């Protein structure tokens, strides 16, 4: 499957994959990696404020994924989210974004193929994020910020919270907290390629 990864940002987003690594995205620039079918806890997210040395080691702001530049793990929220699992059940993907780790950078994530529909998450949520989530380059879920399990839901039981609405009211086609079932998962034809749009 293709994933395209296009920074249209002003500003550099240090784009990140699970699986594919990560590559520096100056504005305008794209990153094409090719993610074998089946593969599930897909991730692509983009990090900001980041200082890399010449042996691809450093640090961001957000999103940073072990001090490396080219991850091999997921990175530290704040992060806004592409999330997939590719050829489940009867030869389908499914995909999301994802605001449960925390916003960094607006997003577009969409089917480039045919078949399905995409998903945006384009709000200030940065600018609009209340006081106690805000970090230095984004907005943090609840559960990060809290640590408790009304938000983290390890438990298994979770609802809806006022802080997770803060999310789902500016972004509704995304995943607020981990048992979001509201518009949060959609599904294409299983081989689907996708884009993801940093500042669509």
């Amino acid at each position: 499957a293709t994933f395209e990864i296009v920074n249209r940002c002003s500003y550099t987003v240090w784009a990140a994959a699970v699986p594919g690594g990560g590559r520096q995205l100056n504005q305008g620039q794209s990153w094409t990696i090719n993610v074998n079918a089946g593969t599930t806890g897909g991730r692509i997210w983009g990090r900001t404020g980041c200082s890399f040395d010449g042996s691809g080691r450093g640090r961001c702001q957000t999103g940073d994924c072990g001090g490396v530049l080219s991850c091999t793990a997921y990175g530290n929220p704040p992060n806004t989210l592409a999330e997939f699992a590719l050829n489940q059940f009867n030869n389908l993907d499914f995909f999301d974004i994802s605001l449960v780790d925390g916003f960094n950078v607006p997003m577009d994530f969409s089917p480039t193929s045919g078949g399905c529909r995409g998903i945006r998450c384009a709000a200030d949520i940065n600018g609009q994020c209340p006081g106690a989530l805000k970090a230095p380059g984004g907005c943090n879920n609840p559960c990060t910020v809290f640590k408790t399990d009304q938000y983290c839901c390890n438990s298994g039981a979770c609802s809806p919270t006022d802080y997770s609405q803060f999310f789902k009211r500016n972004c509704p086609d995304a995943y607020s907290y981990p048992k979001d079932d509201q518009t949060t998962t959609f599904t294409c034809p299983g081989g689907t390629n996708y884009r993801v749009v940093f500042c669509p």
